């Protein structure tokens, strides 16, 4: 059973429910964490959502080397230099230092676009779109989290070079769905779509789009995933060009995209959904949606048929293609596997007793909600389908609902101040000039207010006139305000 | 192509993996790109081991790719043979790291620390874990893409059981499964056997290896490794569990660890390829079949290629059609059997209007038509045939090629003629040195000398009474399978 409170030390709450969830093991490298079966099982069923969706797209997956040269990375300049201080260096050879350092990448944009440039000779070679499921490495020195922030993560990055940049527009918003579909459809996490302001973009890119969550607990927001328009920045310094279809002789430089999705999303996912029992698997991505797990239990000849009426109730279930686990173990408790599944966040329990079986009934609970339903024989396989659904909305429901109550619009900085101390998340009208973002932070914090995301669908239209919170240059767009990991 | 395989071996290899678009080369010596035609290889090898793997209990996971400093110095062996084949991590950015980190060369020190924690009870075991992760081995030897690469992909599980007995089946049973990629996947025959105390893991007890053979080279591969670690890395990392009868008495797991690389793609390719280019096995092809139009009239010639297509993905034949106006049917031809497609599947106008078509097979360049309602069945008979073309003409260069020889002087004279070898063998490592020294010497051949490739389970011939090795000296314990390796 967990120790700490969510509501009191969310810190220790966060690390109780990840190892008492058997999702997260520590190791003595400092934000490098280990990813147990039940964690890697969540990523897989993202994986495999996300890799049939992009393959429908045209997006083909690959592998590229983890190695970058000090020759490839100052290739674009700006790019470098924002991920330079995050960039871990090979300099030995077992016991002898290296003649020439060699980088862990970070991204593997200067890894796959020196490629790019040689397979890209002809229009016919567009568009390219290519994907890889691997680890990367960014040795942020701030003090890490599981999930959250770790020094080295699991991801997909997508690079997708075209001909046209219309195509390459009508993609990113299109990847920025299917991440959203993620955290909507799958996790049950709403989240609010934006574009990056120019200084929480990527370096060396045209913009960048993102869809950020809200965790209620703590108070803060986070970037769920980010989807890039490099334009040409990157193929002028790499020289990726391709020859005219029609006009002859005549080139053009490609327009690039960038895409990634990390494993945070699974720590938002327990941020979000987690309570003070452990953890709440959304049924859409429980590898175990019910479990069995039978009770009561004197006579040997009533206990095959109590064993009997389980394994009944998992062939009624596996039918309907209800992914469900019958914990018959008896070298365990009963009790021990109902606060074992619980921990895990198991949607459904499924006790069956003898004397419940007796009269043709089973008792349902519900891990969202802690009810419990006597439901009959018969209708097991359509409750249990249709309490797999109301689980599924009701996390989305409730979270959305601490969406809509925590981002507010505010106009003055008195405002933004003290809805901020609150715990809430601010939708304010800003100038975008980076040096005011500046000082949003720097006075936030007497911690710091960052920019988020400049919301698609903002609460307010953008009043005519208005200027910004610094009162300096006019107001060009409703910009989502807060604490962020 | 402008080599062939039977003159410059390598210059052959370099082409195919580069026209087939399943490597592309890298500025890092060593580094190469495994480009979707390639990576749909692996992808079909993971899913076929997944879902056997998960019947044996093991479970996916993924741990750290970093090794703290001391967690090495935890292990004495096992940090003396990965002495020089460990890169270090010491800076991030222009600031130095608190410690020295190392990229896993193989992650039993990442894993078992981890281990130790979890296994308390017996009830904790067996403990069967797996992960497709990536691998930098800094071997100063030869960067060649699949084979020897200083960063491959991989799979390694790590098991832990209570008794030692079912570690010594799940070693086998693991090896048999190594051997069934190979051989049904692949279609690869290989060599079942045990690794000499020379060539053995440092750290465990035994090494079981696949074996296979290049004809085109006379070389030997190694094709997996399943060890048992018995306890040794539980007794340095204190993996520990209470015994389930007596109080308080404890006992060391017995462990397992066994991994397979993208060497797989390599040794498919030398073994299948020919002078046109790379052979698939539609086991593991990317694309099985594809159409290419060969030609008003054109709107029903690309409506029934893109009808042939529908209808293997009716039955789950993987199929793309060519329907690129760009290029000629004869360059889709020579592009499509350099990237080893088996079934290439022409559409004329007349074969259109007469309701037939051309498949060819790749392995042998046969035109076969069939009438078109025989296309799900006829194609699925030739895909199934191509599978026991490449393997039964693979098992009979391993069968001709793999001879027995009793002494050093028809050991030597059989060797030197593309051949491998199974010797009486006395086991000694100083011994194994001294093989490798005379064989590469009297190199009477057409340079490098003989090395162990693995002590086959089921030899050519039992071993006699009393047998002598072939140094004279020690007596023999065993036929060893031996040949020049890559
Ligand atoms: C959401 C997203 C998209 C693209 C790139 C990075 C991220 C988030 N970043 C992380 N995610 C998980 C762990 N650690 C980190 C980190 N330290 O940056
Ligand atoms: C086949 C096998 C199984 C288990 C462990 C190691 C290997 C061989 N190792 C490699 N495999 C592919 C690329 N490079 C290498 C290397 N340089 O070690
Ligand atoms: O790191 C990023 O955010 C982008 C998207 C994936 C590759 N590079
Ligand atoms: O390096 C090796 O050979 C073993 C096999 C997988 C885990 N480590
Ligand atoms: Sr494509
Ligand atoms: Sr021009
Ligand atoms: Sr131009
Ligand atoms: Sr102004
Ligand atoms: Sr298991
Ligand atoms: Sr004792
Ligand atoms: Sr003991
Ligand atoms: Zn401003
Ligand atoms: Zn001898």
């Amino acid at each position: 059973g967990l120790e700490a409170k969510k509501e009191e030390n969310l810190a220790d709450w966060y690390s109780q429910v990840i190892t008492k969830s058997e999702m997260i093991e520590y190791h003595d490298i400092s934000g490098c964490y280990i990813l147990r079966p039940w964690a890697y099982a969540i990523w897989e069923a993202i994986k495999d959502f996300f890799d049939a969706e992009i393959k429908k797209l045209g997006v083909e997956n690959c592998y590229f080397p983890m190695f970058v040269s000090q020759s490839a990375l100052e290739k674009e300049k700006t790019h470098v230099a924002d991920f330079a201080p995050e960039v871990a260096w090979v300099t030995r050879s077992g016991k002898t230092e290296l003649a020439e350092p060699i980088a862990i990448r970070p991204t593997s944009e200067t890894v796959m676009y020196p490629a790019y440039a040689k397979w890209v000779q002809s229009h016919r070679d567009l568009p390219i779109k290519l994907n890889q499921w691997c680890n990367v490495v960014r040795w942020e020195f701030k003090h890490p989290q599981p999930f959250l922030r770790t020094r080295e993560f699991l991801w997909q990055e997508g690079h997708s070079a075209f001909a046209t940049m219309e195509e390459a527009a009508e993609e990113v918003l299109q990847i920025l769905d299917l991440y959203a579909q993620v955290y909507e459809e799958l996790l049950a996490i709403p989240v609010v779509k934006g574009r990056k302001t120019e200084k929480e973009k990527f370096a060396g890119g045209d913009y960048t789009t993102t869809i950020e969550a809200f965790i209620s607990a703590s108070g803060r927001a986070i970037q769920g995933g980010t989807s890039h328009h490099l334009g040409q920045n990157f193929s002028k310094m790499f020289e990726i060009v391709f020859e005219d279809p029609k006009i002859p002789g005549e080139k053009q430089f490609a327009y690039q995209n960038s895409w990634g999705l990390t494993t945070r999303t699974i720590g938002v996912m327990t941020m979000v959904h987690g309570d003070n029992m452990g953890l709440v698997l959304p049924p859409r991505v429980a590898c175990v949606q019910v479990v069995i797990i039978p009770c009561g239990i004197l006579s040997e000849e009533d206990k095959e048929a109590l064993i009997a009426k389980c394994n009944d109730y998992r062939r009624r279930l596996l039918s309907v293609n209800i992914r469900v686990r019958a914990d018959l173990r008896d070298n365990y408790s009963p009790g021990w596997k109902f606060n074992h599944w619980e921990l895990k966040g198991v949607p459904i329990r499924l006790e069956v007793g003898p004397r419940d079986m007796k009269s043709c009934q089973f008792v349902a609970v519900r891990r969202d909600t802690g009810e419990k339903l006597t439901v009959a024989e018969n209708e097991a396989e359509t409750k249990l389908q249709a309490i797999l659904e109301d689980i599924q909305v009701t996390l989305f429901t409730r979270a959305s609902e601490d969406l809509k109550t925590h981002m507010v619009v505010a106009n003055t900085m008195e405002d933004f101040q003290k809805i901020l101390d609150s715990g809430k998340i601010v939708q304010i009208p800003f100038c975008g000039e980076i040096d005011c973002e500046d000082w949003i932070k720097k006075t936030t914090a007497r911690m710091g207010a960052k920019s988020l995301c400049i919301p698609f669908k903002p609460l307010c239209e953008l009043q005519p006139g208005a200027k910004c919170v610094c009162g300096k240059n006019p107001a060009k767009y409703y910009t989502l305000f807060g604490r962020s990991y």
